[PDB]
């Protein structure tokens, strides 16, 4: 019926009888598993339009593909029987020199547009650390090496231009349809077909960049205090005036925890910002470095960027939170995350592991909370624990993810006992949350309400809640 409907525009598309159906609706992780009632293949603004009312039509929800890296397969649904609306027809990167922005749609990968910019202008753009990734989907919030320095993927999308549930096709930005743009940042999914964005490109912050790792020493016998003590410090450091944004901090969480990162400096620079971090840790760590040149470096934080590189699909679970620098982590909530994730007892079926990504910086103390639907003013950490399996055709039980999950949310318990009001990072959303949760953590400070209005406002029959995540209308 949708099927019949989109042959009569004369638009590409796939329904369950087509002979690449299955491969059509693929999604990332084979733990969730969304059957579609359709994908469509526009190939031009009209195509878009005239798919969407085939789906108003007949009331199908829709949803549309990035570069189908979701974390919990929501390019796909996760409801069954939704239309799927893949951009590839209309992929494009484009840099304009006059305003610095780089133009880009459709299921754009990270490493695409990291080696375009490269070799068009020597230049860079903020961007996760995973080369498959979309572009577009991962400005719902998008964290790098760079986004202390320069912030989230989300704070540098400068526009947009949304396709909406009736067929009008509208620029968003700050100075029109704002509130519509509001929305797009952190809600995009709920909202529109977003054809396409612009975001800020940036010159290399340094010429050389040296990449490290901080460890204990291998005689050195570390208990969970060590540990936390290392969180902690790392937490001192990032808030004192020896604190340099051109250092990013990926604290593995383990039983013998390590700090790995990149420096955007050389020589001397980087000497005295590792000393005064290295003073701040316990005295049996040790600091390890080598030296690059920008772009290598950027192969380095981005593995398989040059060759733009596929990672294999995973049974996988994540949940993560931010820490708000209003509530810094104390050695007790501190204690409580190692607790419930490198101390954990190991999962019986899976690996579990993960990080703390230090934040904070003089970008985000700048942040505003009402900036943008996703509610990310003044982080200071962000936390990620996740578990996989060791393949994608094995699985784990679901009573696994169970464990896993009540462990971590006794860390985020505990941290909300000590005063802290956690947030969420929109691309390492928990697939497990209710619509209280996920309004609680992704869209606080009244932000929720505020977008429940623009919901209503933009797409009133929710066309597009093709998710228990999507947000519901008035
Ligand atoms: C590394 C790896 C290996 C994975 C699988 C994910 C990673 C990652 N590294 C990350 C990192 O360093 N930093 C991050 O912040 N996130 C990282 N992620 C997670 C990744 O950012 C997210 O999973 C993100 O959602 C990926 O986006 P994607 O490739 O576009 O995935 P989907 O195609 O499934 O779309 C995601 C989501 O957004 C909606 N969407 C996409 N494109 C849209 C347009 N044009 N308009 C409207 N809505 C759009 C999808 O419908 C879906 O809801
Ligand atoms: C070079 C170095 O850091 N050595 C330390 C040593 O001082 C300490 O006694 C031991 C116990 O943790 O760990 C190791
Ligand atoms: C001190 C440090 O971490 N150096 C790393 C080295 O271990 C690694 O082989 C290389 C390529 O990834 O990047 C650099
Ligand atoms: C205060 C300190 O240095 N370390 C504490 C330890 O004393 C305490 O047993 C544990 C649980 O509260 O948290 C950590
Ligand atoms: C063709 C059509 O109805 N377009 C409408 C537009 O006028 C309105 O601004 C927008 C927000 O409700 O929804 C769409
Ligand atoms: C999408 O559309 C298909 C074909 O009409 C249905 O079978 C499915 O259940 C969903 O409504």
């Amino acid at each position: 019926e949708i099927g019949a409907c989109l042959d009569k525009a004369g638009i590409q598309n796939s329904v369950p009888t087509t002979s690449t159906w299955k491969a059509d609706t693929e999604a990332w992780n084979s733990r969730v598993s969304p059957v579609p009632s359709a994908v469509a293949f526009p190939k031009n603004e009209e195509e878009v339009s005239a798919a969407l009312k085939c789906a108003a039509d007949g009331g199908v929800k829709v949803t549309t593909l990035g570069g189908n890296r979701s974390f919990s397969s929501m390019g796909f649904g996760r409801n069954d029987g939704a239309l799927i609306m893949n951009l590839k027809h209309l992929k494009h990167l484009e840099y304009d020199a006059s305003t610095g922005l780089l133009s880009y749609g459709g299921p754009v990968m990270i490493s695409e547009a990291a080696n375009y910019m490269w070799s068009k202008a020597k230049r860079t753009l903020p961007h996760g650390r995973c080369p498959d990734v979309g572009m577009t989907g991962v400005a719902a919030s998008g964290f790098g090496t760079l986004s202390r320095a320069s912030g989230t993927v989300l704070d540098n999308i400068e526009s947009v231009r949304v396709a909406l549930a009736n067929g009008s096709i509208v620029d968003a930005d700050a100075k029109q349809n704002s509130d519509l743009f509001w929305g797009v940042r952190g809600a995009a999914s709920s909202l529109g077909v977003v054809l396409d964005f612009k975001i800020k490109t940036f010159d290399p912050p340094s010429q050389r960049v040296t990449n490290y790792t901080i460890e204990f020493n291998s005689s050195a016998k570390p208990t969970q205090q060590d540990n936390v003590d290392a969180l902690v410090g790392t937490q001192t450091w990032a808030l004192s005036k020896d604190n340099s944004d051109l250092l990013s901090i990926r604290f593995g969480l383990n039983v013998k925890s390590k700090l790995q990162g990149f420096f955007y400096g050389s020589g001397a620079e980087a000497k005295t910002v590792f000393d005064s971090l290295m003073k701040n840790l316990p005295p049996s760590m040790v600091l390890k470095t080598n030296e690059y040149d920008f772009w290598a470096s950027e192969a380095i934080s981005t593995p398989g960027l040059v060759d733009q590189t596929l990672t294999p699909r995973r049974y996988f679970y994540i949940a993560s939170v931010t820490i708000p620098r209003s509530k810094p982590l104390t050695n007790a909530t501190a204690w409580e995350l190692f607790s419930n994730t490198a101390f954990a007892p190991k999962l019986v079926d899976a690996s579990a592991s993960g990080f703390v990504d230090i934040w904070g910086g003089k970008y985000a103390k700048g942040v505003k909370a009402d900036d943008s639907a996703w509610k990310h003013d003044n982080n200071l950490h962000l936390v990620r624990w996740d578990m996989r399996s060791s393949a994608f055709d094995v699985k784990f039980a679901d009573s696994t993810m169970t464990t896993m999950r009540n462990s971590f949310y006794k860390f985020v318990d505990a941290y909300k006992a000590s005063g802290g009001v956690p947030g969420g990072f929109t691309t390492y959303r928990d697939e497990k949350w209710t619509v209280e949760e996920m309004a609680e953590y992704l869209y606080g400070g009244g932000n929720f309400a505020k977008l429940q209005k623009i919901k209503t406002a933009y797409d009133p029959n929710e066309v597009f809640n093709t998710d228990p995540q999507a947000i519901p209308a008035l």
